[PDB]
């Protein structure tokens, strides 16, 4: 995929948002910004740019299942891939998250490998 392409990175813990930066930069990604919630996020997403979005479920302000349902449902980001990357596993978060039209979901802790793979898999489907 594009290598300029924007990555817009939200969870509400640093330690995850800067995994997920770093692994990008690998995959040779440097177009990356950090949010650490739903309506930080929302706001980012605003000043427009963003052509793929990775987030965590569980955060305050507003959590990732409302964030994906948001961009969904705006007529201008409603098909901005959205990845989510949380510590929710079970099969009724996965559905849910689906359902709301997720483009991927991977569960934490995750591998390197593991990221990289689903990337490309969302990349694969959307021919980017
Ligand atoms: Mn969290
Ligand atoms: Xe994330």
């Amino acid at each position: 995929a594009d290598k300029e392409l924007k990555f817009l990175v939200v969870d509400d813990f640093s330690t995850m948002r800067r995994i997920v930066r770093n692994l990008l930069k690998e995959l040779g990604f440097n177009n990356v910004e950090e949010a650490e919630d739903g309506v930080d996020a929302l706001n980012k997403l605003q000043a427009g740019g963003y052509g793929f979005v990775i987030s965590d479920w569980n955060m305050p302000n507003m959590d990732g299942l409302e964030l994906l349902k948001t961009i969904r449902a705006d007529g201008a980001m409603s098909a901005l891939p959205v990845l989510m990357v949380t510590a929710e596993a079970k099969k009724e978060n996965i559905i849910a998250a689906a359902q709301a039209g997720a483009s991927g979901y991977v569960v934490k802790p995750f591998t390197a490998a593991t990221l990289e793979e689903k990337l490309n898999k969302i990349f694969e489907k959307l021919g980017m």
